[PDB]
């Protein structure tokens, strides 16, 4: 424990139950809002999330970039028996602490973690993990990764007319590229988010973009 995702993970296994998905939601938040890194993810970004998946209900999730594996357990916990997310991370280290959340958290079944590049994955999710179309995309962690990503994934096909793309930390005036991507596109419907907490300033802002093929 060293990292900040380690000692996430040292924090959730000295406070969470194991098994428990919203302990460990719950512990998560009580440690990053102690030390100052994340204010309060779990009404924040969690809530929008929560309530994506509840108005959706997806089969298929991909997950684009992964940190302690938050956004991960948020997501698995709401999914239904036949559903599972796919999780994809470039570093071996946030992969990793991700896997361990969701083992912690009793979730593993569910999910599967896709170490390596979104760029080289994306285009082998088809033939290679047995993915005819995406119901939902998060994407997560990367800003600068959300264009090029949205861009492969509709290059590759596996969009369809309903898919959701819900896109985490689209606060203004950051991430406009990808913005005035999905907002300009016809192919695109568009909601934006700005979560405020009890304060007057952008917590969390997300956008929600729906494929319309
Ligand atoms: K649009």
């Amino acid at each position: 424990g060293d990292t900040k995702e380690q000692r996430i993970l040292r924090y959730v296994q000295q406070n969470a139950k194991p098994g428990d998905p919203q302990s460990v939601l719950e512990a998560i938040d009580t440690y990053c809002t102690q030390k100052e890194w994340a204010m309060n993810v779990g009404d924040a970004k969690g809530q929008i999330m929560d309530a994506v998946i509840r108005e959706y209900s997806p089969s298929l999730v991909l997950e684009l970039g992964a940190y302690c594996g938050y956004s991960a357990v948020r997501m698995a916990r709401l999914l239904q028996p036949g559903a599972r997310l796919l999780t994809m991370e470039m570093n071996p280290d946030y992969a990793a602490i991700t896997q361990q959340m969701l083992n912690f958290a009793g979730l593993q079944d569910k999910v599967t973690i896709l170490n390596g590049a979104s760029q080289d994955l994306i285009p082998q999710l088809k033939k290679k993990y047995d993915v005819d179309t995406l119901d939902m995309v998060f994407l997560d962690h990367w800003k600068d990764r959300y264009l090029p990503d949205t861009l492969l994934l509709e290059k590759c096909g596996l969009l369809r007319k309903g898919t959701v793309l819900l896109a985490d930390n689209v606060i203004v005036p950051g991430t406009p590229d990808f913005l005035a991507y999905v907002r300009g596109s016809s192919s695109f419907e568009c909601t934006h988010y700005s979560s405020y907490l009890e304060y007057m300033k952008v917590v969390d802002g997300l956008e929600k973009a729906i494929y319309q093929g």
